[PDB]
């Protein structure tokens, strides 16, 4: 019950681009997780001011970061609203056929990949560190799925039987082996305090044995 | 058939905060204006990934800059998702709430009016240079509304039986006396520019006779 599909041929060349351009800058994927994060939070919000029994699947809207040096991931997780099946094929709930497009046109007038959030497909600068990411999401409105790719070409989606979520997004890092500098708890802080420091919702940064 | 609606207690502090505040960069009212309405496109763009009937009322995805030196308006006009009645209510689909708490422990920790965006209630920013601001609205799901708003703790919303605009979302903005600039073609250019430059969607400036 695995079913495997080909990215576009448009995100395919983006996730090259990311994986393959020289850039030393790779720090700002977790700015552009972290964002993704809390506009999934706000979306949840903003739907509980009108029906409060969307919080059911959870009350407390936030973000976590946890590294573990053993397995060499990052996981980001929120309680954010989630992703149904269909948005995870339809390129994680982005535009990322036009973002591509626009992300493109922007890197020929002088921008640089750390702009790439401002085109809506920042979740793809994970490819900056991770040589494979999972994706597990539960959005109210469907069962819990499992996105997974290591590029090249095809990604794959499974209903995921791992621990319930009750709702949001968790986003494994299965960090490149020369990354790991991103387990790091002073490393994660530091990035924290630089890019996302103003971000509205808690961000906990698990420690490890 | 006009309805008026107190603001929330948070929302108006915000306004006032806006208002009152010293505060002399202005100009990012229109980066935000346009960042709101390339967000409203991109929601549309998406919906209709899956169900291109979605575009029916409209298909072309783009925002246009309207000066009118007569009426002392800057209108901003997109082709984006539109608002319904709820939305518009509800804090123009904002969760200005939250939003607003977070922006308020943002300016105490350093950060500046121009960072607003950052807190999902970019809108608010309009009242740096409008003392008066009306948004006309269609989502695909409702009928056509206008809400107003010159501030002081209330705001207005009625069907609006204007010209009909398909779908989308128009912010005029009834400028102060003293921020005219904001309707000279060489101002708007220079801002475009500087601060919306990478937009994904046409943005075209109309011009006077
Ligand atoms: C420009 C942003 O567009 C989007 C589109 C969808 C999302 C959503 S809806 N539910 N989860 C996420 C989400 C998605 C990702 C990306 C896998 C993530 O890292 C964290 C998340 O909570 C957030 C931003
Ligand atoms: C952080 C952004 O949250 C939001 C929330 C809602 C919107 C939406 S849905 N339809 N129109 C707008 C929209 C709303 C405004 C603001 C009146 C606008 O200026 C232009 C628009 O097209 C855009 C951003
Ligand atoms: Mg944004």
């Amino acid at each position: 019950e695995v079913e495997t599909f080909a990215f576009q041929a448009e995100i395919a060349q983006l996730m090259s681009l990311i994986i393959n351009t020289f850039y030393s800058n790779k720090e700002i994927f977790l700015r552009e997780l972290i964002s993704n994060s809390s506009d999934a939070l706000d979306k949840i919000r903003y739907e509980s001011l009108t029906d409060p029994s969307k919080l059911d699947s959870g009350k407390e809207l936030h973000i976590n970061l946890i590294p573990n040096k053993q397995d060499r991931t990052l996981t980001i997780v929120d309680t954010g609203i989630g992703m149904t099946k269909a948005d995870l094929i339809n390129n994680l709930g982005t535009i990322a056929k036009s973002g591509t497009k626009a992300f493109m046109e922007a890197l020929q007038a002088g921008a640089d990949i750390s702009m790439i959030g401002q085109f809506g497909v920042g979740f793809y600068s994970a490819y900056l560190v991770a040589e494979k990411v999972t994706v597990i999401t539960k959005h109210n409105d469907d069962e819990q799925y499992a996105w997974e790719s290591s590029a090249g070409g095809s990604f794959t989606v499974r209903t995921d039987t791992g621990e319930p979520m009750g709702r949001g997004t968790k986003v494994i890092l299965h960090l490149k082996e020369d990354q790991t500098e991103y387990l790091e708890e002073r490393r994660i802080k530091e990035i924290v305090k630089k890019h996302s420091q103003f971000i509205g919702y808690p961000i906990t940064l698990f420690v490890e044995k």
